[PDB]
């Protein structure tokens, strides 16, 4: 298992991991530039990815993970660790992401990597695209 930044040449790798929610090249390019996004692979096989960016919240920075995918707890843990280290080296105050409670592997990985789960819940109103 290894963890590294991804580039445009990794589009197919990320999309092999993305299920029915593809990653566009535009999204790949944005996230490759943040310094907080990574890909996991076991040998040549893609095993996970994390898309994240720094968000100023007025007094401090949160690194917000938009998306994480992973085929094993090990992959997810290592991605969490890479995101956390990129946040820590940059003096970022916290790392946040949204957990779907049915994703049991991610729940296990978050806990193992020292994340507090809840009690805040995501409230969303979808307006749609032009």
């Amino acid at each position: 298992m290894r963890f590294r930044p991804f580039t445009e040449e990794d589009l197919d790798r990320l999309n092999r991991l993305a299920g029915k929610r593809p990653v566009s090249l535009g999204a790949l390019r944005f996230f490759a530039r943040t310094g907080h996004s990574f890909l996991a692979e076991e040998g040549e096989e893609p095993m996970g990815f994390a898309l994240a960016q720094a968000v100023w919240q007025g007094e401090a920075t949160t690194v917000l993970v938009t998306r994480m995918e992973g085929r094993s707890v090990e992959a997810l843990r290592g991605l969490l660790r890479a995101v956390v280290k990129s946040a820590y080296d940059a003096g970022v105050y916290e790392v946040a992401l949204h957990l779907d409670p049915e994703r049991k592997e991610l729940e296990e990985a978050l806990k193992a990597e020292g994340f507090a789960l809840g009690p805040l819940v995501l409230a969303v109103r979808v307006l749609g695209s032009r």
